[PDB]
Parts: C-alpha cells; structure tokens; sequence
C-alpha cells in the first residue's frame, strides 16, 4: 500500500491524508488539510466539467450551472459565502429552472448562503432583447407562493455588468437582484453597469420581508434605449429597509425621462446619503393597496435624507390610492437636508420639474389619495432660469397635508398646479415664513403666479410668502382663480421687496373674505380726506376694502401741511377709513401704500 | 524514513512538511502548505478534546473553553481575526473564569483579537433564571483595577442568541458584549436576538475608553418577562463613540414600559440612522456625576439624529446630576431630522408620551440638573389624538436653556408639566415660530392648556405659538398659573386660526405686566365712544389693559355712521383708548377683537 | 520516481500535487492543495529572500520592495486583495521608483489591487525630516501623464504609523494615500496616526476622478512640528468622492493653527457623519481655478452635514477665485446638522474663530469670488464667552449669495468683517429670523456691533434679527459704516428683550432711506403736542424721520388726562406726527419707544 500512500495523496482525498495543527499549537485540534480548506469556498470547487476538471470562465463558457451548483450545496450544509474570485470575468449564458423560470431567473439565491462577488459577472449575449432577472430569491413562479429568502448577503469590489444589450420589447422586465420575499438581505460594494433594465434591485414582494438595504453600490448606465418603458434601481418592497450610500449616474437621454434612483413602498424605509446624476427622478414614495399583503395599506416612517441629485423631473414624488377592496395611506414622511438641481435643460424637455410631486395614481386618478403629515425641512432646490416648468412642489392630486418649513427653493414657481387640468383638494398644506424664496427666476414670469393656486379647494393651509429680492415680471405673488374655495387659512405677503408690484395677492373670487380666512398683503389705495382743520378723516375712493379689519402706511408722507392717517379701518360700504392731520384745512387727496390685514 | 516520511505526512506536521510557492511564481517565497493554512485561524483549530480529536459542536457541547483558548493564543500572538464558521450552531454552557467571573463573564475579549462570527452563538439552558454577559473586555472584577481592552472588532452576518431565557431576580444584569475599557472597539453587522437582557451591548466604563461604535447590527426581541427591571440596547459609556444604522425591534408589552434604544452617556457621541420599533424609549442623554471618571463632567456633543422611532414613551431623554463630589453638565446637544411616533395605546398605558423629556435623576430630584444649550430641529413627532399623555416637551426637572427650530410636533401638549408635581426653573426656552402645531389632537383639548406653564420660574424664554388649523376644544394656547414667575421673556400668539377662542393666553397671575415681559395676543374688548360729531375716542370698559402698549383691529366695521379706532393706547386706569370717528354722533358701544401688544 | 515523489512533496511544488475536493462532494472540482491556496495571497508570498526563504518583517528590515513586488504580481493577473497580517508591524525604509519617484512615493498602488490591512505599517528613521507619500497611484512623475488608478480599495482593522517624524523643511510635502487619478478607490477602517504630515489621503487629481471615499478611518496627532507648513487630513480633489464617519484628532499645539480636517475641492462631494477634535478648522470648499481641468470650472453639490467639531478657527471655509484663463465657481452648497464649538482658548490666540467664513484667495485677493447658492441650517454653534474673536460667519471677499435659516448661533458675533481691511461686495446675504441668538456673549460686547456690517456693499439681503436675552453691553444689533452702501434690502430688528438699548440698529451713512430698504426696529422719541382739547396731534420734537413710513408705540402710557398716539406718520420735515387724546387740554411732553417703519 505505499503505492496506495503516493495514489491517496494524489488523488482527490489526499488532503484528508496530510495532518495539520494550527501553528505547532499542541493544544489545537490534530486536523487535516482538506478541514482547513473546507472553510472556505469559491465558484472554482464548482466550476468544472463532468470528470471534474476545472472549466476556465469566458466569453464562450455558460458559468450558471456552476454557480448554482455551489449555491445549491452551501445551502445544503446550512450556509455559508462562496467567492466570485477576482481577476476573472464569469458569463451568464441560459436561464435557470425551476421555481425562478416563471421571473426570467438566472441564478436562485438560497437562505445563509452569502455571495462575495470580487470578479466580474457579465450578461452573455444569449440575452440581447430578451427578459432576465440575474439573482432570484423567490423559489416559485408565483410570488404568493414563494417560501422566504433570508439571511442573504451580496458584498464586494465586484461587477455586475448586463452586456449593453437593448430591451427587446417595453413590456418585458430586467432585474440584477430580485430578493423576493426577503428577511435580512443585503447588497453592499457592487457595482452595476452597462444595461437597459427596468430595476437593479429589488428589495421584498408586496410587503412581505424585512430588514433589506442597499449601501455603498454604484449603478452606472442602467438605461440604454427607447424601448425601455421605465426604470427604477432600488425598488423598496418590504419594511425596515432602505438604501444608503449609493451613487446612482445615467448618460442616456431616455433616462432623463424615465429612470427614478428608488422606489420606497413600504413603512420605515429610508433613502439616505446618496448621490445621484443623469435621471430623471430622485425617489417614488407611494402606498400602493395593490401592494399591501404584507404589511399592511399604510407607508409611514418614509425617510429621504441627506442625498445629493442632478435631475431632470422631480426628486420625490408621493402618492397613494386604492383598489377595490384595499385603500392605501401615505402618512408620517420626512424629506431632509437633500441638495438638488434640475440639470441643464430647455423647458418642458423633459417631465415637469420639481423638488416635490404629489402624483395622481398609476391611472390618473386624482382623487384617491390619502397623503398626510409629510415633513419638508432643510433643502436646497436649484432650477436653472430657463426652466419655466421648474415648482417647489407640483400639487397635482388630492393632498390632507404637507408641512415645508426652512427651505431654500431657487426655481421659477413655489406651488403649482396647471390649470385646467386636475383639480386637487388641498388640505393642511403649511408653506412657513422660514422658507426662502431664491432669485434665480427673477424677471422670467411675465404671465406667471409664483404661487398658483389651481385646485378645486383649500382648507387649513398656511401660506407665508417671503421674498429675498424684486421680480415685477411676475404677475402676483399668491393667486387664487375664483374656482378654487379658500377657507380657514393663512396667505400673507410680506411687504419687502413689494412696493412697484401691481399685484400681490389676488383673490379673483373675493375669497380673502371668509369668515375664517387670515390675510395680509400690500395694495396701493387712493383716499380723500374732508376738508376740516385739525384732525380730519380720510377714505378710500374704492369700495372693495369691506372685508378689512386693519391697514397700515407703507409710504412716506411728502407733506407738511397734512398727513393721512397711520392706519385704517373699514366702514360697511367697503371703504376705508382713518383719521389724519390737517395742520392746515382743505381736501386732501392721496395715493398710498398700505398694508391691507384680515383678522391678523 | 521513507516510513517517517509517510508518517511525518499524516502527522499533525505534514502540512509543515509540503511545499509551496504561490501560483507558481518563481519570486515568491518558498513556504509549506501548513504557513498559508496559519494565515487564518478558526474555532474548529481549538474545537477539540485532550487528545486532539475535533468535537461537533450542539446543543449538549459547552464551546466555551475552546473560544477563549482560540482567543487567548490569538492574544499570545499579537492578535488576529478567529472565525465562528458558517453553518453551526456554538452553544455556550459555563461561565468564565478569573477577572470576568466578577462581571457574571462567559467570554473575555482580548486586545487585537476580533471575532469574526458567521455561524450563531447560543445560550444553553444553564445560564436559564441566572445573570450573565457574554463577552467582557475587563480583565479584573474591580472595573476600576481593570486593564483595557484595544482594537477589538466582533462583526459579521452571524448572531448571538440569548436562549429566550427569562431574568431570575430584578436585580440580576446581563449583557451581550462589554467591551469595558474600551479603545478602538466596534460591533458590525451581529444580530443579538431571543432574551431577557439589561444591554445588548455596552462601551466604555465611567468614562475611560474611545472610538467605540455598533453600526449595521439587529436587536430583536431582548425583553421578555416583568422580572426585567430595565433594558436599554446600548449604553454608550465613552467618548468620541456612537451608533449608527441599527434596527431595534421589541415585541413585548414589558418593552413598551421600560426598553430605551441608545444611552448616550458621555461627550462626542452619537445615535444616528437607526430605526427603532416598539420601545418604551428612543435615547438617553445624561451626564451622570457618578460616571465622570474617564472623561470628566460634562457630556458635550451629543448628537441624535435621522432616526426612525415607533415608541410608546419619550424619544430623548434629558439629564444630568451631581454627587457629593462631583457636578454633572449637559450641553451642547442637536437632536435633528429624526421622524418619531408614538405607536397606537390608550392614553396613560405606559410612560408619559414625549417627544424630549427634561427628566429628574434616578432619585426623582428636579433640582440637580445643568443642561442647556441643546438645539432640537428639523425633527417631526406624531401622536394618535387619543394620546392625551403626549407633549412635544415634557418639562419636569431644572432646564438652563433647550431651544426648538422648524419642527412639526403632532401631538396633545407643546409644553407641559404635571401640576402639583415638580417644579421646575426654567432659563432659556426657546420656541420659534417656526414649529409647527399639527392638528391631529383637535377638538380633545377640553380643560387643556396647549403650553402648559406649570413651573417655578420661567426666564429669558421665548413661545411663539402659531396654530396651523383651529382648536376651540382647548382652554388656552398658553397658561401661566399665578405660581409661576414669568420674567424677560417673550410670549406671542399669533391670531391665525384664534378667532373664536375666549382665551389665547392667560396669565393667572398678571405677570404680563413685568417690566421685561413682551407680549402679544389676541382678546375681545368691549368699547363705548363719547358722543361727538368727527373724530372721537373710544375707551374700553374694562380696566385691565394698564400693560398694554399698543393694540389694534382684528375685527371688521359693519358700521356706515361711524368707525372705531384702528389703533389704541393704555391710560392710567387700564383703560384702553383710540381715536376713531363718528360721522354722525352719538355714543357707540362695539365689541371688537384686538391684538393686545406689549413692548412688541 | 518514488524518490522522486518525496522529492516533489517537499519542494515548491508539492501542494500542487496534492489532491482536493471540498467538502469531499463528487460533484466538486478536483483541484490541488496549491490552487486553493492560490485563492489567496498575503505578503508572506513575497517578503522573501533571493533564495525565497521568508524573511520576518522588524525595525531592521525595509518591507518595501516585497510590498511593491506583491502589488506587481497580483496586478498581472487582473487584481485581488494582498493581506497585511495582523500580527506584525511591517516597516517601510526606502523611497519606490519609477512614476512614484517624482512622488517622494514608497509604494506604487496598481489598479484592481486592494490591501487588506490587518496589521502594522510603519515608517522607519530612513524618513526623518525628509518628504514622502506612502502609497501613490500615479504611475508618471507628471500627473498630467499619468495613467489612471482605478479600483483600489484599502481597508481593514490595521494601521498606518508615521514614525513621529518631524518635517525637514516647511516646502517638504508629506502624505498617506495620494490615489492620483483615482476612480472607484476607497479607505475604509484604517488609523492613520503619528505623524507630520501634509495630508493623510489625496483623492483625485485635479478634478480627475471619480467615486473615491474614505470611511470609518481614524486620523490621530497627525501634525507634531512648526516646521509643518499647513495640515488637511483628506483632500478631495475628484467629484461624485467623499469622507463618512471617519474621526479626526490632534493634540499639538501647531494644529490648533493649521490643521484642517477635510477639503472639497470638486463637484458632487461630501463630508458626514465625523468627529473632530483639536483642528484649526472643519473643511475648506473651494473651487480653484488651477484645479479645474478634469472636472469643470464649477464646484456644486457640496455637502458638509452631520459633523461634530470642536476646533480654534473656522469650520467651513468658502471659496472661488481665478487664474489667467479659468474662472472657478462655488455654487449649490448645503451646511447642516453640524455641532460645532470653539475649544477652549484666549482670545486671539488662533485664527479668528467662525461657522462659516468666506475667505479670500490664496494671494489675499478678495475680489475674485463667485460663491453663491448656499445654504447653511439646522446647525449649532458654540464658542466660550471670552472668545470675542468667535463669528457665525466672517465674511472676509466677495459673496454672492449666503442662506441662514434655523441655526442656534452662541458666539461673539452674527455677521463680521473686521475694519479697515477688505471691503467685500455682499449680495444675497439671507439670515432668516428663525436664526436663533445664543446668550453666552451677553455683558461681553461693550463697543461692539452684533452684526458688524464692514463691506463696501450690500444689496439683496435680509437680516432679520431676533434677540433671545439681553445684552445691553452691545453697542448696537446692527451697524451700517457710511462707507457700506445699502440697497434693496431688509433689515429688521425685532423688540424682545431691546427696551433698555440706545442704539438697535445704527445706519451711519443713513443707508435706510434708501428707495428700496426696507427696514424696522425700535427707537426712543420724544414727542409734543398742541394745547387743544380734544383729538389732538402729537409731533417729533427731532426731525430725522423723514424715511419712516409708520411707527407704533412700545410704552405704556402713564397718563390719566390724556394718551398719546398709538401710531404714526411723517412729514416733509422729518417729524414723526399722530393724533392722541387730550381729556384735559394742554401741551404735553412725553418720551415714548417707537417701533420705527419703513416700508414694512
Ligand atoms: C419600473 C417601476 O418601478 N415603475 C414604478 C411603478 O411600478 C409599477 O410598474 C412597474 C413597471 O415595471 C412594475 O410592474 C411590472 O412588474 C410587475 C411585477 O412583476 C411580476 O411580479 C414579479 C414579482 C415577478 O418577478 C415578475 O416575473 C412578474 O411576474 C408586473 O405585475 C406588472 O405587470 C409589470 O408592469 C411594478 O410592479 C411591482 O414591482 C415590484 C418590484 O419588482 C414588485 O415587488 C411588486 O410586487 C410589483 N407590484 C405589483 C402591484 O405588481 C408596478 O408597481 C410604480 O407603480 C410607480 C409609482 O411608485 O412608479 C413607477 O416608477
Ligand atoms: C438599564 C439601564 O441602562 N438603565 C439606565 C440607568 O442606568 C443605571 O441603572 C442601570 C440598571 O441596570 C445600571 O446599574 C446597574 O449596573 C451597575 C453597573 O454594574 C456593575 O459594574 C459593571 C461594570 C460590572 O460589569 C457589573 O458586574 C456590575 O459590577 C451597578 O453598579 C448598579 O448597581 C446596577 O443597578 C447602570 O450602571 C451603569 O452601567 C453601565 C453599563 O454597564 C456601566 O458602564 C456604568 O459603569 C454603570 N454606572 C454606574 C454609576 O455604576 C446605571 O447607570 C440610567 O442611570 C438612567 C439615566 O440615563 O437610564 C436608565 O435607562
Ligand atoms: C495643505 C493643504 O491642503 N492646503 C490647502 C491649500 O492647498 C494648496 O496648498 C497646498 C500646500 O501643501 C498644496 O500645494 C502643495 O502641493 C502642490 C501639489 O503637489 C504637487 O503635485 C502632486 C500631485 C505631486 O504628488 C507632488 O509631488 C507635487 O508635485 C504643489 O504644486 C504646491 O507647490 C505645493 O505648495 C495644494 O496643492 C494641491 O494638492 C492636492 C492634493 O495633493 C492636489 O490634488 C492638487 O493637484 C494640488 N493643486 C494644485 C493647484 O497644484 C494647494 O492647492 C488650499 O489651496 C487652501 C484653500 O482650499 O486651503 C489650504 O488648507
Ligand atoms: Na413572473
Ligand atoms: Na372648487
Ligand atoms: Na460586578
Ligand atoms: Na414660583
Ligand atoms: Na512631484
Ligand atoms: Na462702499
């Protein structure tokens, strides 16, 4: 048998003949050199032929059989983490089978079972126009009866790249990591590059799921072409979950139009610290009923901090709706600390620009939301001058409520609407006096509004507008068509930098004088006075001031032989009236700037 | 030797007695196999029984004395990283021994000796009804006479699992990891799971250690039982420490009650990026006196922020105290961009609902406290409007100065304290206008104060009260009782939304009148005019405005013949007085609604 | 042969004779002990002799050339990660070649080649008082022919040691990590300490570059001499590049002068989530114009949020400036949730202490900038009470637009320039009321101006100033030198806590009269009426209010027999003139506090 010696240790058990023992330690376990080897594993203790020779990775050789076949194994001794060795390119040629055929699924992702990609994993071109989803951890056709995938982590220096290749059709779908129903899941490091996909990755399945994130993962050129229907790289669809520290970058110019960096669709998720250039949008945050299984109808504890954008449409857009037997809710949301700019552009090149969207449903319905107690708080907001359809919040569907305080938007309108199209109820939308208005757009609003309130109602709303500089090209500051009911609300104009505007705000159906309606804002006012000596009223030539409680002097008096009254009440008929000084007697007549106050 | 040489093969040295060059590279170092397998180390090399023989680890298998003779060879050796492999379940079933054993110690850390766990640590049944705390970094049972513990790194996708054992006695302790005195130390990635614990994890000890963090790691489920006297998941007991991106999940009632997230316990630490569900608390912020050992007095740079807490009890809590000895301070904190909600509970069914507390000591004193200089901003909270118990601030100790910015507090109180109870001092409260007040609790405010002023004192303070919707229900926005004494302060409320209300602010001992209080607020006034023809004064009926400087019209004139004034001053006799005009004559009696200013 | 088999397992290529196949499964690769081996490398592969027999790394032995020939090798198989062992201290003792040379380079990092370091680096006396940098990714002595580093990532537990060293000469240059033209590189995890150093980490090269980071790094007592000419810790110097929870230290005297803990020098880039302490500053932004080559002539995107500092000069420090042919621009910058104090110092004893301070250029130049777009909120800022040389912005060259809103500012000033020196021309400058005016500086501020405004301009700015204690030491809230022109601007100083103060705000050239200032804030007027019963007029008996449109009273009125006016205009000549109630006639002489208007 020492011909056996010699034939064992050539052969493949002859590492389970040779004894080690860590560092000469006699007080450590008398092993053998295939148990130390055994602590690891990589893609080569699979990648091999029938016989068992080890195959070489590329261009012409179907890696997925390999993979799986380690993937399968791992999890048969209740995990592990296989290595993607670097230095190496290993291509994906064929489609799984199984339970991951009805997704377009590549790989199958199994519980514990950790990938550490360091090589590259590239897209044969096998899948030119063709659906795929590269990594799939639902283990059946329909996700409704799909066991879980948990404790599933993809980390590393590594590349996932998707060969460059079209979409086939708009309705097909690309994926690189479908989690599936997915328990503490991670991707962390990876890069992916060089495709036409609808996601890169997707975290849960209608809300099944848990404790899912992406960091630290760059996505790069992830739409190439038209036919691409839409593309959002991180698609959060399960709870405590979120991206953090990403860097998201399109070159396209399909994807100015269609790609949006993530997707939040769940409660307590989050989107923080990332950087984002080339699309079209920041972030979706929506209550889909449609996708309310499991966790409930309601997103709340919604978290976009901290990120840093170049778009080309709007950085965060809500929504809500219902299906026939499920209503969704958007509630408790905090948008922080976020710097973002419209890119370069023409105006209406691209879809509307904004830093804030309240979105109808996927069918255009506006009246199915139900988005409340949003928080607005600490962002910049750049649009270039050019860009007339640039707004700090484009309010396009029904809204219980948004709250911006201590912002700083720079673009040409702060609320939006357009007219004649959707006619949203509005309720608590609360714009505080800490939000500054930037001067970027000044003199480009000939015609415009910068607050334009087109919706069919508002209610319990705040509206405090502060200008930082004059632009008299802009129509008013704050105007209401006669079709929009205002009630219970707060609109004033500070005075600064309003004294050569025509118009401040403007109430074209008188609403400013509701019972419960506080207002304020600054008007030019002719007055007569009487012609006694001493002390002498004065009043407004016009009627129209019935609905005044007080009014104050903007303008200095050039007189010395007179002067008009500080400040002014009203009297029944609607005019004001205030009493001045004639040091010398005769009628008076005056034009003057006054503060005009309802109530405040 | 041909004989020794197949023996000297399967020995435990015949690892050292095979050659190897790395990849065939001629310039490499000619080592033996047993050199590259040295380069890593794993519990299996300790895993064995007196002769050698490897042992499976189990449920019948104490592991513990094979982890700490793997961690102190390591030690022996400068450090290293040892593996928990994948796939395995290490069930811990004894205590330690030597310095550790004062500390209920299982495991004792070593400097430069990090764990690496991938596979799962249990506790056997042994350590059921008893204290325990699994890694300890202190080397004696004296804290005080311990060494350090250095450059200690436990990370990894495995877990720790505390068996679901319930406590045996109040007042038993057990822990996860105490690193101790600690320097350079971290938890990355471990979810600590399944028990009854005091911490998950602390850092520090009064004060000696640095650079220690708990970043990317799971506490599920840590409190299970009433015998639990209190549990709070990290206590962060050294400087220029923190934790950041965690998820902290309860599910028990006993949690709601009395489970904290974080405790920040000493300067320039920090609690960041972290979700928290179902706790009775998000986090501590006290400088103790008795802990002041390492890093002196004060807990300065204190940092809570973006965070995302469902809670049933108070998110940051306040707190600094003293010794016979020695001062505690607390200053220089922000608490910014976290979204907070109290989660759905009857009113009074755990702690009193709180965005901050200002908390007494562990005695109950309200007198010890030196905090100030804390700026809270850009945060939103949110309570269920049946939440009676849930204020923005409860103030119930000595403040010396917390000032809010730009947040949005939903919830039944702004300010309170519990009358009858402590009384506090408080110097430089700040409320800008810029919070909003949501209003989700009106109409729930019957015999209710907004700003509920029940303290001792109240200086250089600033509330600035703006209501966003109306709430009649409330008896006040802000109530001072005569108790309290109100000084250099500034106290507005803004009349939007208070039309209806018959009291805004009441001060139920006169101390708007002080020298250096400046107020404003809405009342009603009823007036009467002399008779005379032309310009006319109006005086009020009551005499309660002797500290009025200035007021004027909230109200519209119905009237054609005459006008009140718009403006009015005080008189001697507390009169309110204007000049308005009578067109016609005669004697005009009006109740208007006025802005009563003073000094503003 | 047999003697050859013997003869084959002992030499280098005995593990490549040895069979393997993991875990013994049949369905795995049979390879040998060799090439699972290989999966690997460490520095042990190299750190060999000529004959390859290892060598032990110590204070005598220059690890330098096994380092460089691991990079070298792994490098022509398309990457991997070399281990650093843990374990060892590996010291460097000899200057590279080649590209480096023109470096000072030790080691020439290479594409796709990580370091993985676990243990020690250190420097050896070789260095003393000369120039280095220890890891270099040019591969020319020219940076402009230098090719790119990409995908170079060093990380780990391990530390880089810098021998203590002082400098040689202040020309000498000293770094870390100088990544060159650097794409995808990261540092994660390492301690960077001891040292004298220029910078510990360079990313980028002149805007080339992309996606470089530094992570969970340490960087302690990295300046140690006079001789050091100036100290930033991380320069970044490539867009889409940042630095994230890394911790910053020093303790020399000479830092608390010239160490800055981070600059951002291109488009895209951030600073989050650190601690500082004992630096002179917090982080340059600047956009140079020699620095513009890779990336633009613009810098936008710059975030510095998250931070915890406690410094001796200035926190942020803003930037643009020219050279013949290239214009640089600062622009869309956000500052935010950065805690932030002086340290305890005299006064005057390092440079002059700020949050934000606009800087001229490098020559001094004040004229030269383009910054604007900034927006700095939700910060708080701390400096001592007799640091009379403690600002929240310094704002020293040219600005074009500057944000505040919801700060907490504790220091000696609001806005500075010093007189007498340069005189910048100011636009856009924002500082919002809801900038919150800390009161540790109250008593201090005997001849000196809150807001000292010494430009030659200021136009398109809003100060709105709000006191939140006394302090009747200051001379004024706001100065105006006649010097500084005003226009279309507000200025706004509010009434709390103002009552006992000479001068609120003082315009020294009467800059308030402008056409488009708009401005506010109280005054004392003594004023005199006309004998008659009755209405009676009340008249200025001072004639320097020709610009005020209103004023209102903020005293009370003492007086049963008659009220004054509780508002007033103006006249031609500049008197302030109401109408008041005499009950009783007589000429009536009060003094009374004014809130004085124009335009507001
Ligand atoms: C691209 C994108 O994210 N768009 C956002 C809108 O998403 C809706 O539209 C997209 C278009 O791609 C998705 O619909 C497509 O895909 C679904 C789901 O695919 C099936 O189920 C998978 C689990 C399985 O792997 C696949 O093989 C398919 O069987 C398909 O049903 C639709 O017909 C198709 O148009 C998206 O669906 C969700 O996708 C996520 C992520 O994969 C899944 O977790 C959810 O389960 C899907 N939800 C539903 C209800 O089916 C649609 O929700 C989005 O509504 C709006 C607003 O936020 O923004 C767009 O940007
Ligand atoms: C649970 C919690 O964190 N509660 C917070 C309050 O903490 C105080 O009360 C807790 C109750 O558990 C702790 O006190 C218990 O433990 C201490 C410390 O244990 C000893 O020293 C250890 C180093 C050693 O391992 C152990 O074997 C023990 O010898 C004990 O002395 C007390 O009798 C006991 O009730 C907590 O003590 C601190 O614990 C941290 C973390 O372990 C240590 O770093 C500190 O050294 C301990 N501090 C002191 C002064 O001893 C008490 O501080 C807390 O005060 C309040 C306010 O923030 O909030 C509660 O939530
Ligand atoms: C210390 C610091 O960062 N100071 C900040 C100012 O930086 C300027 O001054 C410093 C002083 O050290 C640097 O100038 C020195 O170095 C440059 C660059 O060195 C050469 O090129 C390297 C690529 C190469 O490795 C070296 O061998 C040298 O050949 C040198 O040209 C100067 O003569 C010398 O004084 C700094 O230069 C930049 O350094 C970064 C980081 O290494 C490089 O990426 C840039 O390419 C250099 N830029 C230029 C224009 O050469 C100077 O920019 C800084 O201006 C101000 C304001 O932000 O703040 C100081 O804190
Ligand atoms: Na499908
Ligand atoms: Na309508
Ligand atoms: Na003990
Ligand atoms: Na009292
Ligand atoms: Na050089
Ligand atoms: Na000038």
């Amino acid at each position: 048998d020492p011909d056996q010696f010699r034939a064992i240790i050539e052969s493949p058990e002859g590492a389970g003949h040779v004894g080690y023992q860590y560092r000469r330690n006699t007080g450590s376990t008398m092993r053998m050199v295939s148990d130390v080897l055994d602590e690891r594993v990589s893609l080569w203790d699979f990648h091999c032929d029938p016989s068992g020779n080890v195959i070489q990775p590329g261009p012409n050789v179907d890696s997925r059989q390999y993979l799986q076949a380690a993937i399968d194994y791992v999890s048969s001794n209740g995990g592990g983490t296989i290595t993607i060795p670097a230095g190496y390119t290993w291509y994906l040629g064929s489609y799984g089978v199984g339970g991951i055929a009805g997704h377009s699924g590549i790989i199958q992702l199994r519980s514990n079972v950790n990938l550490n990609i360091e090589g590259r994993i590239h897209l044969s071109p096998f899948f030119d126009l063709k659906p795929f989803q590269v990594f799939v951890g639902f283990d059946n056709g329909d996700p409704a009866s799909s066991g879980n995938l948990e404790n599933c982590h993809i980390y590393g220096h590594g590349v996932v790249d998707f060969g460059g290749y079209e979409f086939g059709a708009s309705s097909q779908l690309r994926n690189g990591v479908a989690f599936g129903r997915s328990y503490n899941c991670s991707v962390t490091g990876i890069t992916f590059q060089n495709g036409d996909v609808t996601w890169a990755i997707t975290l849960g399945w209608n809300g099944y799921g848990s404790n899912c994130y992406v960091r630290k993962c760059r996505f790069i050129n992830l739409v190439n072409s038209s036919v691409n229907a839409a593309h959002s790289t991180v698609y959060v669809n399960c709870p405590y979950s979120g991206v953090e520290s990403c860097y998201f970058s399109m070159s396209s110019s399909f994807a100015r139009n269609i790609a949006c960096s993530v997707e939040l669709h769940q409660h307590d998720t989050f989107y923080r610290g990332s950087t984002v250039n080339g699309y079209c949008r920041g972030a979706y945050v929506v209550m889909h009923a449609a996708e309310a299984a499991g966790a409930g109808s309601y997103a709340y504890n919604m978290q976009v901090e901290n990120n840093i954008a170049v778009i080309y449409g709007q950085f965060v857009i809500l929504g809500s709706d219902v299906t026939a037997t499920v209503s969704g809710h958007l509630n408790d949301v905090i948008v922080s600390g976020n710097i973002v700019s419209i890119g370069e552009r023409a105006a209406f090149s691209a879809p509307f620009g904004a830093f804030i969207d309240i979105g109808p449903d996927n069918s255009g319905a506006s009246n199915v939301q139900d988005i409340q107690r949003v928080l607005v708080t600490g962002n910049s907001f750049y649009a270039p001058a050019n860009i007339t359809d640039s707004a700090a919040i484009t309010l396009r569907a029904n809204l219980n409520g948004c709250t911006f305080i201590a912002n700083n938007f720079d673009c040409r309108y702060m609320v939006y609407n357009a007219p004649g199209t959707t006619s949203p109820v509005v309720q608590n939308l609360v714009w505080d006096k800490s939000n500054v208005i930037g001067g970027t757009h000044a003199n480009q609003r000939a015609g415009q509004n910068l607050f334009d309130m087109q919706f069919a109602s508002v209610v319990n709303s705040t509206i405090e507008v502060q200008l930082s500089c004059e632009d008299l090209s802009m129509f008013s500051c704050i105007l209401f068509p006669a079709s929009c009911q205002l009630s219970y609300s707060k609109i004033t104009v500070d005075s600064a930098w309003t004294k050569s505007m025509s118009n401040t705000a403007v109430f074209e159906g008188n609403q400013q004088a509701g019972a419960n309606v506080y207002v304020s804002y600054p008007a030019t006012v002719n007055l007569t006075s009487y012609n006694t000596q001493g002390a002498v009223p004065f009043f407004s030539t016009d009627t129209n001031y019935a609905w005044v409680t007080s009014a104050y002097s903007l303008s200095i008096n050039e007189n010395l032989d007179f002067s008009p009254p500080a400040t002014y009440t009203n009297k029944a008929n609607g005019q004001l009236v205030g009493v001045g000084y004639n040091e010398i007697g005769g009628v008076r007549s005056v034009s003057v700037r006054l503060m005009l106050q309802r109530q405040v």
